[PDB]
């Protein structure tokens, strides 16, 4: 499946793309404003995730920091990025479908559109003004708008005995965007395209 990641934001990201325990084709590239950046992802590929990472420096080696989305401190990302990172999630050819969805529950840093290039399936948005709304607790100084678990490790926010509930925390982020997942158990957001579909990522997809 080929993947076409745009970067429409007025200001440079760095794209990411892993599974978590390898890259996704080159892993890792900056976009400049009206960059694009086709990658290839392989089929049967289960729990893709694409997201941006912003105000990044980089060297020679690609080692350096990134303030939001950071990857381990390398530009080519292996693993996943540090929260908060809007992210787009995907599985690839299972029993002949793809799915795919748009998360906030590591966070939101970036708008995000994501939608098919070929037929068969709706697009998800989340485009909102996230960050410039997020409540007092869960701005993060480098930017962005952290999820409630990582800033309050509890049992409620992380999910982590598999019950729990919506919080006020989760209804920011689902009234701003109710096609995104807001937390752990939220109703999915998924959607079913074919299999081997062809998609889109693209960053600040209004503004």
């Amino acid at each position: 499946a080929t993947f076409e990641i745009v970067n429409r934001c007025s200001y440079t990201v760095w794209a990411a793309a892993s599974k978590g325990d390898a890259a996704l084709d080159a892993g890792g590239r900056q976009l400049n404003s009206g960059e694009s950046w086709t990658i290839n992802v392989e089929p049967g590929t289960n729990g893709g995730k694409i997201w941006a990472r912003t105000d990044c420096y980089f060297d020679d080696s690609g080692s350096g920091i990134c303030k939001t989305g950071d990857c381990g401190g390398l530009l080519r990302c292996k693993r996943f990025g540090r929260p908060p990172t809007t992210l787009a999630e995907f599985s690839l050819n299972q029993y002949g479908k793809d799915y795919i969805d748009i998360s906030n529950i590591k966070g939101f840093n970036v708008p995000m559109n994501f939608s098919p290039t070929t037929r068969g399936c709706r697009g998800v948005r989340c485009a909102a003004d996230i960050v410039g709304q997020c409540p007092a607790k869960l701005k993060a100084p480098g930017g962005g708008c952290n999820d409630a678990c990582t800033v309050f490790q509890t049992s409620e926010y992380c999910c982590t005995t598999g019950k729990c509930g919506p919080t006020e925390y989760s209804r920011f982020f689902k009234r701003l965007c109710p096609d995104a997942f807001s937390y752990v158990l939220d109703k999915p957001t998924t959607v079913t395209c074919p299999g081997s579909s062809n998609y889109r990522v693209t960053f600040c997809p209004t503004a």
